[PDB]
């Protein structure tokens, strides 16, 4: 966007950014779904490296999703609406058990990871807003399960704090 009105990794024109964006978000979502949550018997080092692996995927997800605002079009919005909910569901299925194990020991890592994820959850709530406001049917049909995945995330944070005996702390 800044240099070429064609990049520093060519075959990256405004045409080809759709294809680059789609594969990057798909392969981030595929990287995150390969991560497994451990057991209490597993060492604290493997928990810490898994939490670093997770936070890396969530910051990559935020850096990719923040390219919604500057590239609002048909296929770019369809890509991140889809891989939005499909990365958040990957974050719910295979992180949240590891955060429930390692919360009373590694508390601020867990809360930081969830509140890192909430700052892009809010970008997807604004994106759900955008897909409804411009009554764009192609955008509005990935909304019900994008919103429902983020509502599962608020109630699953409540479940995390219930299971770690801070139930009034949500």
């Amino acid at each position: 966007l800044i240099n070429s009105p064609s990049s520093t990794f060519p075959t990256l024109t405004r045409h080809t950014f759709v294809v680059f964006f789609r594969v990057m978000m798909a392969e981030l979502e595929k990287t995150v779904k390969k991560i497994e949550p451990g057991t209490a018997a597993d060492s604290q080092q493997i928990h810490e490296e898994k939490l670093l692996y997770w936070n890396m995927a969530v910051r990559d997800f935020s850096i990719l999703i923040n390219l919604i605002k500057v590239f609002d079009s048909h296929p770019v919005l369809h890509v991140c609406l889809k891989y939005g909910r499909l990365f958040v569901e990957a974050f719910l299925k295979q992180c949240m058990p590891l955060l429930d194990f390692s919360f009373r020991k590694h508390r601020e890592d867990v809360l930081s990871l969830l509140e890192t994820f909430q700052l892009d959850t809010r970008l997807l709530h604004h994106l759900c807003g955008h897909s409804k406001i411009h009554q764009d049917t192609r955008l509005t049909q990935h909304v019900p399960l994008l919103k429902k995945t983020l509502e599962l995330l608020v109630c699953r944070v409540k479940a995390m704090l219930t299971l770690n005996n801070c139930r009034e702390a949500f």
